[PDB]
């Protein structure tokens, strides 16, 4: 609603490792790949394969665990035939998320801004915080994605305000360059980037609406 007397009118947040942390739903989503291509389970202690989860795209997670020839095609038809809907439920919200939301309703417009195409307004209504953005962002919503700066362009429109009247809270290098290019002042959440501010917990957001 825009109550706050600061210069600040939205914040706009970053859905993976700022909202909520979806490793577990990752892990459980290639575990379930192995038992159906009755392939050993990945283990949490193996350095090398979690590695491959947290940096690896989804298609190059496949054919790295996939390499004899035919099982590629058969784990994408696995992938395919999971209901992504019943790994929601495994992301882990970050922690005092929805408590800043609360501190910030009414007080300023909010925001998603994600590079999503499908599941994005999935999470929000199965997390109930779909009563707090006016703007949701996603791939699917625009024709081009973080790091280019549409996505935050319309979010500007949608409140009618300037780029310097808002702020963008992300935790990766592309959620930084499109702020750049937009001229949104850069929130970093728990990540080394060079922003106008950073984060350590969600509480912070209430003291950097000035
Ligand atoms: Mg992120």
């Amino acid at each position: 609603v825009s109550s706050n007397g600061g210069a600040i009118k939205a914040v706009i947040y970053d859905c993976d490792g700022v909202m909520f942390d979806s490793f577990e739903a990752n892990l459980a989503f290639y575990q379930r790949i192995m038992e159906m291509m009755g392939r050993p389970r990945l283990s949490r202690d193996n350095e090398e394969q979690m590695r491959i989860l947290h940096t690896y795209a989804n298609r190059e997670v496949l054919a790295h665990f996939f390499p004899s020839p035919g099982d590629w095609e058969e784990a994408v038809r696995c992938a395919g035939a999971i209901d992504y809907r019943e790994l929601v439920p495994l992301m882990i919200m970050e922690e005092g998320f929805r408590e800043a939301l609360d501190t910030l309703k009414g007080r300023v417009g909010l925001g998603v801004c994600t590079n999503r195409s499908t599941s994005m307004d999935m999470v929000l209504r199965l997390f109930s915080l779909d009563s707090y953005f006016s703007i949701v962002m996603t791939a699917s919503r625009v024709t081009n994605p973080k790091p280019h700066p549409e996505p935050l362009l319309k979010v500007l429109e949608h409140f009618g305000i300037g780029p310097r009247e808002a702020l963008f809270v992300g935790d990766s290098e592309v959620d930084r360059l499109s702020a750049e290019a937009a001229g949104v002042p850069f929130v970093a959440y728990k990540a080394p980037l060079p922003a106008a501010y950073r984060m350590e917990h969600h509480r912070e957001i209430i003291d950097l609406l000035g």
